[PDB]
């Protein structure tokens, strides 16, 4: 068939560094790039395309239980070992990630169908919003 | 509420560039990360909680006619300036990108359920493969 019309989920990636370093694209970059998998969405009428592509890297797994200390290696980040803990402050659920980083942590809460989020390293905050699917 | 249950898409992210300079993450990621959006899956029963967060980065739409040569820049990868021109060959989609780098272009076919995608450049040939979804 020639009708390549509809939401494909890569399963598999061949020698993407030997592409990518033959398009002269830089060594961090390529680190990046070789662990993401793609979703390809075609429109086709006829001999009219329209692909819209969208790349995802699937972040670590964490699991915890408010008021229980664990360990957490920050592999999506910064690779470093922290000692995080999780309370309540109302309905503020804050995190504390005692480490090197001095002030590190984060806290999360709900207002509306929205989902707060604000992180902390040292004198730096970044103030994150999410909405409800 | 102290239930965060729920998909929840970014939609906002002020200041990921400080908080992530002041973890040291080196420039090249930085780069990068600021152009993603996560998707974050919270799993919440009591005090206990699963957090699953995928990034995602929209690369750019192609759109073309088969036949009809387009100008492409491939921003999503080494950002050059190419002359794509699509044709079949029976039902196998081939597209050649002339311009800097010799022997540049793809092949993209359907067999089954899956699509096939495989991309060259010089002598280095990268193979994907795709389910439909």
């Amino acid at each position: 068939t020639r009708d390549q019309n509809g939401t494909w989920e890569m399963e598999s990636n061949e020698n993407f560094e030997g592409y990518m370093k033959a398009l002269d694209i830089d060594f961090a970059t390529r680190k990046i790039a070789v662990r993401l998998t793609q979703t390809k969405v075609i429109d086709q009428d006829g001999d009219n395309f329209k692909d819209k592509t969208t790349s995802t890297f699937r972040n670590y797994d964490v699991d915890f239980t408010v008021g229980v200390e664990f360990d957490e290696y920050t592999k999506s980040l910064d690779n470093r070992h922290v000692k995080a803990l999780v309370t309540w402050e109302g309905d503020v659920l804050v995190c504390v990630q005692k480490g090197e980083k001095e002030n590190r942590g984060w806290k999360k809460w709900i207002e509306g169908d929205k989902l707060y989020l604000e992180l902390t390293c040292g004198d730096q905050v970044c103030r994150q919003v999410f909405k409800k699917k």
